[PDB]
C-alpha cells in the first residue's frame, strides 16, 4: 500500500559533531573545543540548505556549566549534506564563558528567516544545584530570580544560516512568572498549513502569528504537557503533542488545535526511556505519512527506532525500522536525542546523539551527534515490520 516500497532503499550515516576524543574532533575557528555535543536540531531551509545545531559542552557531558550553541550548515543549498565533506566546519550561534546556551529549538519562516528558540541559564546554577564544576565550586541550584532561573531566548537568520542575531531575552513575555526550571523543544517548531508558527516548550506552546519574520509571538497553556515536547500537524490538519514522559514508560500524546488540546495520554505503540524524541511531518497526498523517531524501549536508550504513521491524526505507528540496521562504527554507542527533516533528494535526514560510554554514566564520557540519510523504502524494507 505505499508506492516507496517499491523504489530502492538507501542509507548512509557519519559523524557529524565529533567529541574531543575522536580524530579531526570540532573545533571553533577560535581553536574552542569541545568534549561533547548533545542535543540536536535540524532543519532545511527555503534554500534547500541543511542547518544542524547542538550543544557544544566544552568540559564534560553535563548540562550544567560552559555550554555553547553550535551549528554546521551544507556548504551548498544543493548538496543534501550527502557526505562529510558537503559540510561547512563548525560555528557559533551563541557562545560564553557565564553562560549555558542550550536546547536548540529551530523553525523555518515563510520568507527564510530562520528563527531559533534557545534557553539560558547561569552557569554557576544547575538543576539540582550541589554539582561540581572542573574548577571544583558547587552549583547553585536553579530558582526563580531573575539571575537563577531558566530564560527563553530567541535569534534569527536573514542569511540562510550564514550569521545569526545576538539572541533576544524573550522570558517576560513568554515564560510565566515565577517559574524556575524551563525547557524549549529541543528539537524543532513548525509551520502550519493556515500560516502559523508553532513552537513547544514545557507545559506550553508558543504560537508566531503575523507576517513571516516579524512574528508578534503569544503563549498556549497546556494541561499535563511533558518539560520537553514535540509537535506536527498530522495529515487531518489538528495538532499534535508528543512527549518525553516524567517516568520511563511510553510517549506522552495530545491532540489539538489553536484553540486548545485534549488530554495527554501514554501512547502504548511508542516505548520510551525517558528521553526526547523527534517528530516530522512527510507528506499529504495518499498515502500521507508522519515520521516518528525515538528509542524504542522503557529502559534504554540504545534501542533507536523511526517508524511511519498513515494515520489522519498519527493514532498508530508502524513498527517502521531499528537504525542499527545501519549502524556507524568508531563514533561510540549510538542512542538518545534525535532531530529529523526532510532533503531536498527525497530523504529523511536525521541527527542522533550517541555516547563512547568511556566513563560509564559518568561526566568523561564523550558524546557525539551521528547524521543519517535515509529514504522511506529504507524504513518499509525492515526486517521486523
Ligand atoms: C539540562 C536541560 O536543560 N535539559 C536536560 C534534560 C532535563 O534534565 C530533564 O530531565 C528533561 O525533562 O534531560 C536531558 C537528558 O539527557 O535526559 C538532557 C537535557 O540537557
Ligand atoms: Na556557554
Amino acid at each position: 500500500n505505499d508506492p516507496a516500497k517499491s523504489a530502492a532503499p538507501y542509507h548512509d550515516e557519519f559523524p557529524l559533531f565529533r567529541s574531543a576524543n575522536m580524530a579531526s574532533p570540532d573545533k571553533l575557528s577560535t581553536g574552542i573545543g569541545f568534549h561533547s555535543f548533545r542535543i540536536p536540531a535540524v532543519v532545511r531551509t527555503t534554500t534547500g540548505r541543511i542547518l544542524a545545531f547542538a550543544e557544544g559542552r566544552r568540559h564534560t557531558n553535563q548540562d550544567f556549566g560552559d555550554i555553547n550553541l553550535v551549528y554546521k550548515r551544507t556548504k551548498t543549498t544543493a548538496n543534501n549534506g550527502a557526505s562529510p565533506s558537503d559540510w561547512e566546519p563548525l560555528r557559533e550561534v551563541v557562545g560564553s564563558g557565564a553562560g549555558t546556551w542550550g536546547n536548540p529549538t529551530p523553525v523555518v519562516d515563510d520568507d527564510n528567516t530562520i528563527y531559533l528558540f534557545l534557553s539560558w541559564n547561569g552557569a554557576t546554577y544547575s538543576q539540582n544545584g550541589k554539582d561540581v564544576l572542573p574548577d571544583g565550586t558547587v552549583t547553585k541550584k536553579i530558582d526563580s530570580t531573575w539571575e537563577g532561573r531558566l530564560h527563553l531566548y530567541l535569534t534569527e537568520s536573514r542569511d540562510d544560516g550564514n550569521t545569526w542575531s545576538k539572541p533576544v531575552d524573550l522570558t517576560k513575555e513568554l515564560t510565566p512568572d515565577g517559574w524556575a526550571w524551563d525547557a524549549v523543544g529541543p528539537g524543532n517548531g513548525i509551520r502550519l498549513t493556515t500560516g502559523e508558527l508553532v513552537i513547544p516548550a514545557m507545559g506550553r506552546n508558543i504560537i508566531g502569528r503575523g507576517a513571516p519574520g516579524n512574528r508578534t509571538w503569544s503563549v498556549q497553556r497546556l494541561s499535563g504537557a511533558g518539560a520537553e515536547g514535540t509537535i506536527v500537524q498530522t495529515p487531518d490538519g489538528k495538532l499534535y503533542r508528543n512527549d518525553r514522559p516524567s517516568q520511563k514508560g511510553y510517549r506522552m500524546v495530545a491532540r489539538g488545535t489553536l484553540e486548545g488540546f485534549g488530554a495527554f495520554a501514554p501512547d502504548a505503540g511508542l516505548p520510551d526511556p525517558a528521553c526526547q524524541g523527534s517528530v516530522l511531518r512527510y507528506n499529504s497526498d495518499a498515502p500521507a505519512r508522519t515520521i516518528f523517531l525515538n528509542s524504542a524501549s522503557g529502559t534504554s536508550r540504545r534501542a533507536m527506532r523511526v517508524r511511519i504513521s498513515y494515520d489522519a491524526d498519527a493514532k498508530k505507528f508502524n513498527y517502521g525500522r531499528k537504525l542499527e540496521d545501519a549502524k556507524v562504527s568508531g563514533a561510540g554507542h549510538e542512542g538518545g536525542y534525535s532531530s529529523m527533516t526532510k532533503t531536498g533528494d527525497y530523504k529523511i535526514g536525521a541527527l542522533v546523539e550517541s555516547d563512547f560510554f568511556n566513563d560509564g554514566t559518568g561526566k568523561n564520557s564523550y558524546r557525539a551527534i551521528i547524521w543519517r540519510r535515509f529514504n522511506l523504502s529504507w524504513i518499509l524494507n525492515g526486517p521486523n515490520n
